[PDB]
């Protein structure tokens, strides 16, 4: 599945991974996580992450 990086500091949310930590099971597509899920690094909101592709 695809990852998404964090575009202050660097944590790649892998969707294969999830971060289930934080409520998230693996597998769990970016676009399905909560509106209010952040960055568990930094904080950051969703809009600052960057999909890993072209
Ligand atoms: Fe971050």
């Amino acid at each position: 599945m695809a990852k998404w990086v964090c575009k202050i500091c660097g944590y790649i949310y892998d969707e294969d991974a999830g971060d289930p930590d934080n409520g998230i099971s693996p597998g769990t597509k970016f676009e399905e996580l909560p509106d209010d899920w952040v960055c568990p690094i930094c904080g950051a909101p969703k809009s600052e992450f960057e999909k890993l592709e072209d």
